[PDB]
């Protein structure tokens, strides 16, 4: 079945981007089978040129996709391929619609892909954290990624220089060791301080890094800014793996406002200073603020 499965990506048409809706950062999955989410893979590594710019053979970037979806764990409620899949598609919105794209270089834009679909790989739950900060679970993560990327007909990164390869790697291994909580709060009021005094600087190499961490984190948690019908089934989904480990949700919108206003409204609003046109992720997720306030007073 799996080689089944290659052989239908593989053989498939990949539709355009605006027909698969991936520029849009209200983009849903709900609707979805697993092959099309991967054609949507497919379209997001063509149009960021990077298909092109790095001469990856349509064979291995489909078996190198599907490697990667198979490394997730299905049985996980919400850090599973579509959470990945979601995060990936969300950076490549920011990067096309947001018009972040501009602002990086194209192995800055290949790593950040990469990343933002192997950041979870082989999550367990968070109920599940058994060991055999440091933030061991994405060193973890990171190590899955670079076995993937190593596995034979799997190397979409072969077509790199070795240098190129080895700045490319770096970048990835930072990315996904940002998308740990712990990392973000500790590095975030820089981040902050300096787009207050609006002395924030790309071309600064650690401020470029620093910006790169906290576009990860953007795009790791922006299930938070999608429209309320869609943001209420993710954070079913998440309550589902926290509690149910796979009061109620009496206890959830609270929570849900707890967590947009010591995490993420910050963030989006640093973003949008960044870019204005990343604006529709900071509205998204005020909305959802209003929406399950509204719930924690009783409606
Ligand atoms: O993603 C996270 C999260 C990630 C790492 C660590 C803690 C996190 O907490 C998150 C909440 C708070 C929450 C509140 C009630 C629940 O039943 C479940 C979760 N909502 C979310 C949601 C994320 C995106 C839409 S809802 C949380
Ligand atoms: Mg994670
Ligand atoms: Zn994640």
């Amino acid at each position: 079945e799996e080689t089944r499965e290659l052989q239908s990506l593989a053989a498939a048409v990949v539709p355009s981007a605006q027909t698969l809706k991936i520029t849009d950062f209200s983009f849903s999955d709900f609707e979805l089978s697993d092959l099309e989410t991967a054609l949507c893979t497919i379209r997001m590594f063509t149009d960021l040129n990077l298909v092109q710019n790095f001469q990856m053979k349509h064979e291995v970037l489909c078996r190198w996709i599907l490697s990667v979806k198979k490394n997730y764990r299905k049985n996980v409620a919400y850090h599973n391929w579509r959470h990945a899949f979601n995060t990936a598609q969300c950076m490549f919105a920011a990067l096309k619609a947001g018009k972040i794209q501009n602002k990086l270089t194209d192995l800055e834009i290949l790593a950040l892909l990469i990343a933002a679909l192997s950041h979870d790989l082989d999550h367990r739950g968070v109920n599940n954290s058994y060991i055999q900060c440091h933030s061991i679970m994405e060193h973890h993560h990171f190590d899955q990624c670079l076995m993937i990327l190593n596995s034979p007909g799997n190397q979409i990164l072969s077509g790199l220089s070795i240098e190129e390869y080895k700045t490319t790697l770096k970048i990835i291994k930072q990315a996904i060791l940002a998308t740990d909580l712990a990392l973000y709060i500790k590095r975030r009021g820089e981040f902050f301080e300096l787009i207050r005094k609006n002395q924030f600087n790309l071309e600064d190499p650690h401020q470029k890094e620093l910006f790169l961490a906290m576009l990860m984190t953007a795009c790791d948690l922006s299930a938070i800014t999608k429209p309320w019908p869609i943001q209420q089934r993710i954070a079913e989904l998440v309550a589902t793996e926290f509690f149910d480990q796979g009061e109620k949700k009496n206890k959830i919108p609270s929570m849900q406002v707890g967590f947009i206003d010591a995490i993420c409204l910050q963030l989006y609003e640093a973003l949008t200073h960044v870019s204005e046109d990343c604006f529709p992720l900071l509205d998204g997720c005020r909305k959802n603020r209003q929406k399950w306030q509204a719930l924690a007073e009783q409606q």
